[PDB]
């Protein structure tokens, strides 16, 4: 079993990239091969300019294809997911999340744009033709306790995480 | 009375760019000050980490305060605007464009996500509290005859640009 984990923020560490850390511990108790990937991981001008000949493009291309499922994370950014973790998704194939599940997670300062985020994430991951997009993990900044050590949520958010990664595992089988 | 423009593909030259080569030009001959940007114009590290000291970044808002109106084009990219542009407009003060007309333009593929992208760029617009966000201008590659010399377009595309221009700038006074 594989899964390619990806952060969307620009910022090291990051908030919503401590819900990535938790689920990667979660799965790597679970016997999960997981590959975890930042915008770090590329070269910024490949991004910007959107040159399919990078060389990182090509390795993680080749990890997400026997990969069973994508965990991607987002701040809120203007209403939407980061332009930073946009740069990156339009440079993937055609069909590359074709076959696999997604679950997606972000966090926000307001709800009223998480809702906007989920919103605009969608139909993104339905252009790279996903198999199935969860419902996915949208959380304000005051459900985060420590991003910064060990994460640390509000139980509420744990318990959310955990109920969305069992999905996850469930759905992968 | 001054407008900026911001070419929001990677490419060069660019479909969507030739819609903001045909702007300026029809505004230059109306005796507006026109400050054209394109993603070429930051250090691509600045944009993709989110790096608010960027020299480019702080010419720009400064250009940007003084506009009255913005004209921004994008590519579809992933049934959305590029990333590369968003990246930008994630590094904008907020307000940045509070008091501003913004005129949308987009080329794409397909119909179905000309309107996909309309609807994701509002909200980005609107989160940058853009005082109107006009109809904006939203055409399929097919519309576009030659973006490589001089912009050619369908009649149908270029009566829409003409009809957008003129909204654009009674709109700005
Ligand atoms: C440039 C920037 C833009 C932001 N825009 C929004 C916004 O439009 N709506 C909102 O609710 N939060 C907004 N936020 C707050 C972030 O979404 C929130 O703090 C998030 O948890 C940061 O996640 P990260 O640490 O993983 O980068 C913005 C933050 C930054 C730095
Ligand atoms: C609703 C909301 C919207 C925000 N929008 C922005 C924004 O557009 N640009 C920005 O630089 N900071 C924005 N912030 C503030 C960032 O969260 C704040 O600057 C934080 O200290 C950034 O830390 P970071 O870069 O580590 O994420 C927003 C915060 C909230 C709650
Ligand atoms: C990486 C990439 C992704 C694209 N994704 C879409 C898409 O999801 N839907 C669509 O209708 N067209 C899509 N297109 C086609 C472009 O939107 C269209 O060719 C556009 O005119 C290119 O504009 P530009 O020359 O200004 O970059 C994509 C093109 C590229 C290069
Ligand atoms: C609906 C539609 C969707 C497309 N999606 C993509 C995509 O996701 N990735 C890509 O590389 N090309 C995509 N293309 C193709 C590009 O338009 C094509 O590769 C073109 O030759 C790219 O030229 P350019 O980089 O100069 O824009 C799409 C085309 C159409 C019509």
């Amino acid at each position: 079993m594989r899964v390619i984990t990806l952060a969307g923020s620009p910022r090291f560490p990051s908030r919503s990239s401590s819900l990535l850390e938790y689920a990667r511990e979660k799965l790597n108790g679970l016997d999960v091969e997981v590959y975890h990937w930042n915008l770090q991981n590329f070269a910024p001008e490949d991004l910007l300019y959107a040159r399919f000949d990078s060389p990182a493009l090509k390795t993680f291309t080749e990890q997400l294809q026997q990969a069973d499922g994508l965990i991607v994370a987002t701040p809120v950014y203007k209403a939407a997911y980061s332009g930073a973790l946009k740069t990156l998704l339009d440079l993937l194939p055609e069909r590359a999340l074709q076959g696999k599940v997604v679950l997606p997670l972000a966090t926000g300062g307001t709800v009223a744009h998480l809702l906007a985020v989920d919103a605009a994430l969608k139909p993104v991951l339905s252009a790279l033709k996903a198999q199935e997009i969860l419902h996915g993990v949208f959380a304000d900044d005051s459900q985060v306790i420590d991003y910064h050590h060990r994460p640390q949520f509000t139980p509420n958010l744990q318990t959310r995480l955990d109920t969305a990664l069992e999905t996850f595992w469930q759905a992968l089988h």
